[PDB]
């Protein structure tokens, strides 16, 4: 039985969720060229009404975040409006969306803006070529200014912004799987000797002003974080990364977030850095509401929901299989397994 899936979640005095279930961030790689939502990708959300919350795939900030083929912005007038379909039909539905708020750093392809600089923490490049992709191959980073930065907290704040016109209930910020705010987060990119790098307070700083220029525009009941502790996705591993996330924690419980999700695919696995898997190394560091993800059933994810190791479950792969995953969890109804051929088609 799964029955605790079905509770009601109450994330704040803002947000009530009908359940546990989230529809986990899914770049699907289908907005116009204009980076406008699509009215595919309207009817593609609207109908995963039923999960608890929908998390948006990666959202771009600014054109130099884009890093792979027609994923959408929100910085545009026009990309506000195509989110604003979205997430109309989303409520109409009787669900709930946050946005997750995209910079790719250094995994940024500059084919994708007209030849400018990918910008991250530091000149550290990336191994290959962009995927799906005929020979993009990544190039190396320019190291960003402090002006930069302040221009990148300004974006992610403008960014947030413009989701109260587009109408979602919230923003995840995207601090996981390598990209931007990762970036800064680990010895491998993050290489600096500035107040931005070295010591956990430094490279915090920046994940810390982007959350907190964030809660200045939308308020801490809509604002979560999606983090890596692990590193796996376009970052080599660090041992002193663990002491970055041990300080972290604890300052992101001061802001009194939405929620922490973890970003991993597999969270069956154990990473020796943190002592054991991800989401058990921020439960044990972090004591507000957390969202699990990455190889669960509804049955593993109900048990360790019932056994208090996270609070929510995001779903990825199995709501691309099943558009109907609520549903057929709900009536114990066979579910379609994933394969990467399905990302062929917006359904
Ligand atoms: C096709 C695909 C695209 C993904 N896009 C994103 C993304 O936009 N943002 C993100 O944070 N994670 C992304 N992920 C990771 C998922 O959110 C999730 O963590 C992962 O799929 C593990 O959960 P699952 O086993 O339920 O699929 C992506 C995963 C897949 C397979
Ligand atoms: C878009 C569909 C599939 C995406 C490709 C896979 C992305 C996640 C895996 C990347 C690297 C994982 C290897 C993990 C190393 C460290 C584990 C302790
Ligand atoms: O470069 C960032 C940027 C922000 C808003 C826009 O409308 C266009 C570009
Ligand atoms: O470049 C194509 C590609 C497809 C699936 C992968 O997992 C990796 C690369
Ligand atoms: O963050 C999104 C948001 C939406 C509606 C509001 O009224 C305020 C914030
Ligand atoms: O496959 C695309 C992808 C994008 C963002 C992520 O965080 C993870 C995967
Ligand atoms: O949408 C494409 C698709 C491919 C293989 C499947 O098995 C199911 C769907």
């Amino acid at each position: 039985s799964v029955e605790n899936l079905f509770d009601t979640y109450k994330l704040n005095d803002t947000i009530t969720l009908k359940n546990r279930i989230l529809m986990a961030p899914l770049t699907r790689c289908m907005a116009d060229a204009n980076l406008v939502p699509t009215d595919d990708m309207v009817a593609y959300y609207a109908r995963r009404a039923e999960a608890g919350l929908i998390i948006s795939e990666a959202t771009i900030i600014r054109p130099d975040a884009q890093g792979y083929p027609n994923t959408p912005g929100i910085f545009t007038q026009a990309q506000i409006a195509g989110w604003r379909k979205v997430t109309d039909a989303v409520h109409a539905n009787g669900g709930k969306i946050f946005v997750q708020l995209w910079h790719t750093g250094r995994v940024a392809h500059p084919h994708f803006f007209g030849g400018g600089d990918v910008l991250a923490p530091s000149a550290q490049k990336i191994e290959g070529s962009v995927p799906r992709m005929r020979e993009l191959t990544y190039v190396t980073p320019k190291a960003v200014t402090v002006e930069d930065i302040q221009g990148l907290v300004r974006d992610y704040a403008k960014a947030a912004e413009n989701v109260i016109e587009a109408g979602f209930d919230g923003v995840e910020i995207h601090g996981a799987n390598g990209y931007l705010i990762d970036q800064f987060l680990h010895h491998d990119s993050n290489r600096r000797t500035d107040e931005y790098g070295g010591t956990p307070v430094n490279m915090s700083r920046f994940a810390l002003e982007v959350v907190d220029a964030i809660i200045a525009r939308i308020g801490h009941d809509r604002t979560g974080l999606r983090i890596s502790p692990g590193a796996y996705f376009n970052m080599a591993s660090d041992s002193r990364d663990r002491v970055v996330f041990d300080y972290l924690l604890p300052e992101l419980e001061k802001r009194d977030l939405a929620f922490v999700h973890i970003g991993i695919f597999d969270d069956s696995i154990e990473f020796d850095y943190l002592g054991g898997t991800a989401s058990s190394y921020v439960r044990a560091h972090y004591g507000k509401t957390l969202v699990g993800v990455g190889s669960y059933s509804a049955e593993t994810a109900s048990k360790a929901i019932a056994e208090d190791k996270f609070d929510l479950i995001a779903i990825g792969r199995p709501f691309i299989a099943n558009p109907d995953y609520v549903a057929k969890v709900r009536n114990s109804e066979e579910l379609v397994a994933y394969s990467d051929e399905m990302l062929a088609s917006l359904i």
